[PDB]
């Protein structure tokens, strides 16, 4: 940076703090991950000036011809990357490109049927505090209580009771592959649309490394800042047949003008992931979250699922008589960043949990290896089985650094 | 840019484009500006990475400590520039903005009274094609047939017949000072909120150009991209009493995680708008377009409502016997960026129209003076009365490279 410490001194400090807070800290955030330079060269560039309401070669303001191509690119490697028939690549977010959706197959107050949100499911699959819930109907569906698997029979009797007009499948907190195949024959049972949000493991499908929602949706939704590892933002794919319908959710229905600056990130993120480099990055991903998963097992830990299938797990920390809460607090302490998490059938609030989330998309865009994997399950181990030791703190706060550098 | 060039040469090269095309075309849209490089670079940033759903000391995600710096000097900022009791800088963009207001006071076909859409309201001040016309019922006020100010005995009556549970007011193309004060006034008749949308106005509102709605509106919207020169995206204003309901409103309610690079951005932005030279910037914006109005109407151009008090004009094109669609084509063809706008009492179509729309921002922010104004006037009348002359066209052309360089 060159202007912004001297315009700015007070933002400049903020950010220089962040930046080494990025690269200190052991980053299990399930959602987060960290973006290229070219990603946010796009991002920090002149395309913010421009107003391009509407779509390439059909915007509602004149000297669109470069942010068109721009848009084009985002939307044509997209759909090389998913296999997908149109893409949207306008929304703002994850919550924005699910209210689309929603906008354009639902009226108010119409039944919607989604993951239970205490077993993986999405505040914006149908909390009562978020728009979703709010403006439509919604059910859900649940996990086994054993297995912690998506019970199907669950998904079709609760379809087939409640006669939904969309399904939603997909999660923020589910470690095993979902069976989208599944979903639609249920979906085609009860007259449904399906939807599927893949946000947390889109890079994954990109990879070949979970199933493609693609040819089993009528909808698919996505963030492209997880394990897409692109700026932040949101993006829908659909069938041709959808694709004017979507377009005129997305805008006039509900944004203005899109931010063309964060599309370049996008274009930028999706010409990454069509690289050979990415999906060996991707299977990392999958290969840590594995590794570090046994090796919590390893520590005494019991996972939800029994293990995971993706980039994420969940650990139940009943059996360490410990909340989520309490976890996430001590880890804090010594730089390893976690969310608490409800787990299934979780006897505690949301406010308090029963267990924490941990994904390895960040930590293996960094570079840690199966090695680093072991290592932070020994050294969560030592914390979470120590809360009470300052000693072990300080010793876990050095085997963080070490790890770092 | 290091990095972008090498990694995508596709992506770089149309951004390259866009860079150039900025600065040889005379960018006359209204809702356009030139952001800093600080404000990009901000942009440009690392703080893309961090998820921190939640406020300031209030998040749902640990580490954010410096994220909250930033938003709070954002906030801060913003509460400095117009005087507000509490500010929101989550919103991803000026449609979301108007959203959150709108999902805070109003439920599912309530009544709301917005501006005319063809009279100079915006597409979220109730079209059927966006969500605000699809969800509330919105009805409108007009502008006197003859003046083209806001008839505010027609404010009044649509209130006290329809009794809306929201007034709404502002305008994405009204050239005139906003009487704030008596739209305060009806809304307390008929016992509604009011909501005022500056977005247009911010930062001559900033620069106390414009009288401020801060003190009468129970919330003020307002995009960071227009008058007030920052990134695009939204933010909302309040009175404490509504903090709580408003913030809750953009999350959990229509957003999840914010752009916290582009906040970075807005609290430079407010930096910005804070200093001395700013205000000398939006005086010189203001004085430009009455410049530019004063020089058109020498050529022999009608304005609607007879001039501007504002950053912004519309011309009537009936006269010359030209749609907004033709005079738009045309000067697009010499480097002139004007938009086709609707104009009060418009008999054509809004695809079609009988005006265009022109503001002064951004050519003021590239250093543009009264000088340029008349030239910029000339231009506009060798083309707009002389369409068939190709010779005249490459005059103009010619014209319009010696303005930009
Ligand atoms: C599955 C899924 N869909 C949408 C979103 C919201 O995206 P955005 O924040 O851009 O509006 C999410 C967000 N996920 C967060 C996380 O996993 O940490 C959190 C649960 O909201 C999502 O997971
Ligand atoms: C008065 C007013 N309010 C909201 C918006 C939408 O903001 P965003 O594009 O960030 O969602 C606008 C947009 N204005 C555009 C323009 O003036 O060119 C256009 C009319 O939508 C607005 O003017």
């Amino acid at each position: 940076m060159k202007y912004l410490p001297q315009q700015d001194p007070q933002v400049f400090a903020a950010i220089e703090q962040e930046r080494k807070r990025q690269h200190a800290k052991i980053e299990l955030i399930a959602s987060e991950n960290f973006v290229s330079r070219a990603v946010m060269e796009a991002q920090g560039s002149v395309l913010t000036n421009k107003y391009a309401e509407g779509y390439p070669g059909r915007r509602y303001y004149g000297g669109c011809e470069y942010v068109d191509i721009v848009e084009e690119l985002a939307r044509e490697r997209a759909k090389q990357l998913f296999g997908a028939e149109h893409a949207n690549v306008q929304p703002h977010s994850g919550a924005q490109a699910n209210m689309a959706v929603y906008f354009t197959v639902l009226e108010h107050g119409d039944t919607v049927l989604g993951m239970n949100l205490s077993h993986g499911g999405h505040l914006t699959h149908g909390s009562p505090v978020n728009f979703s819930g709010v403006q439509y109907n919604f059910v859900a569906y649940g996990v086994d209580p054993e297995t912690h698997v998506i019970d199907y029979d669950d998904v079709r009797e609760k379809a087939r009771l409640h006669r939904p007009k969309l399904i939603v499948a997909a999660a923020s907190a589910y470690p095993r592959i979902i069976d989208f195949a599944k979903f639609r024959e249920i979906a085609d049972e009860v007259g449904a649309y399906l939807m599927v949000d893949m946000a947390h493991i889109a890079g994954l499908v990109a990879a070949g490394l979970h199933p493609n929602p693609v040819p089993y949706a009528h909808f698919v939704t996505t963030t492209t800042h997880k394990t897409l590892r692109g700026p932040r933002g949101g993006m829908i794919l659909c069938q041709e047949q959808f694709a004017k319908q979507i377009d005129k959710a997305i805008f006039p229905g509900i944004q203005g003008g899109p931010l063309m600056h964060v599309i370049a990130a996008k274009a930028v993120a999706f010409g990454e992931a069509l690289q050979d480099d990415f999906k060996a990055y991707a299977k990392r991903v999958v290969d840590n979250a594995k590794r570090l998963a046994s090796a919590l097992q390893n520590e005494g830990f019991t996972l939800v699922s029994g293990g995971t299938d993706n980039h994420l797990l969940l650990v139940d920390l009943r059996p360490q008589q410990l909340t989520g809460k309490t976890a996430e607090k001590v880890l804090d302490e010594v730089g390893i960043t976690v969310n608490k998490n409800t787990i299934p059938y979780d006897p505690e609030s949301p406010g308090v949990t029963s267990g924490i989330r941990i994904g390895t998309a960040a930590v293996t865009t960094r570079g840690f290896g199966l090695e680093e994997m072991d290592e932070i399950a020994a050294i969560i181990g030592l914390v979470l089985k120590n809360v009470g030791s300052e000693q072990a703190l300080e010793e876990a706060r050095q085997r963080v650094a070490a790890l770092t550098d």
